[PDB]
């Protein structure tokens, strides 16, 4: 409805179907129904538009998975709720999920912007790992390697369930996905 | 050296720096030093060139990691050698590794071609998982989910070590990366 929102929504569609460098600002503006001048006012470069979109979608994801969890104090239970809320979000938002698969861990997004998403927007993930390490449930590996690992396993499980959508309906497949996630981190 | 190889190497450079849809066949042919006619002889479409490049780099990766293994019959030891050979390859080939980060798990490559790389070129990975399950060393989850998980953990660890190249020189960082990889799969 808003000019800025039409640009962001149109950019999301095009960056997924045609890529970042495969998409021109003229195409974005036209498909959004705005003058090229209006696009550059809100976003001075195509790079800034991608960065704002990236952080925006990351914030939506973080907000959805945290709002789905009401803790009872058990870390493994909360980790399970967060994992299945993340995977549910991925199946419910196929365009935004395809955007993560393409840009979340790619050399395309500036490392500093990927850092803001990792330690800022998803800062609570490292806090849960720290709590699990302190309680003796999680192994003591470098925190940043463990968060990248959570991120890689999420992308692997969502690739799997998008490729085999019938398996997302099978509890044995879902349980196996959490087991791979938890057992990578758990103390041995 | 060969006309076909100059094209594949040029396409690799451009598909990484400018993307697939951001790169034209004219630019590829020009930068490879070949006539557009020669490009289409070897590769009838830009899609076929990406697919042949993709399978080619996957075959090089598979060949390098398998050639670096001195197996003694211990699965965990062989998995450790394969994991560190894969990460060594990623650090040694920054362009081809960036190509995997961008295309290996992305919706850009045809699912059929991603399947040929997964079950054909890297078919030995599934065989090692089956052997580990039969020996009581690896958990019994669906093998395709486990293989996607191996793939996601590799991309996460190589993202980490490319972002922090000084940590790749630290044995405790390296050991922690294998621990996350092995413990995801191992029986509990
Ligand atoms: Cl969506
Ligand atoms: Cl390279």
């Amino acid at each position: 409805r808003t000019k800025k929102q039409a640009i962001l929504e149109t950019a999301l569609q095009l960056f997924v179907s045609q890529g970042f460098h495969g998409t021109s600002t003229a195409t974005i503006a036209r498909e959004a129904g705005v003058a090229t001048g209006t696009l550059f006012h809100h976003f001075p470069s195509k790079e800034q538009l991608l960065e704002q979109l990236f952080l925006g979608v990351k914030q939506e994801f973080a907000d959805a998975i945290q709002a789905s969890v009401s803790s009872r104090g058990d870390l493994k239970q909360d980790a399970e709720q967060l994992w299945f809320a993340a995977l549910t979000w991925a199946m419910a938002n196929p365009l935004k999920q395809a955007f993560f698969q393409l840009y979340s861990m790619s050399p395309t997004v500036e490392q500093s912007v990927r850092d803001q998403a990792m330690h800022g927007i998803l800062g609570f993930i490292a806090e849960l790992i720290r709590q699990g390490q302190a309680s003796g449930e999680l192994a003591e590996y470098p925190i940043e390697l463990m968060q990248d690992n959570c991120h890689g396993q999420y992308l692997a499980a969502t690739r799997y369930f998008v490729d085999h959508p019938e398996r997302w309906q099978q509890a044995h497949e879902r349980s196996a996905s959490f087991a791979l996630f938890w057992n990578a981190m758990a103390v041995r």
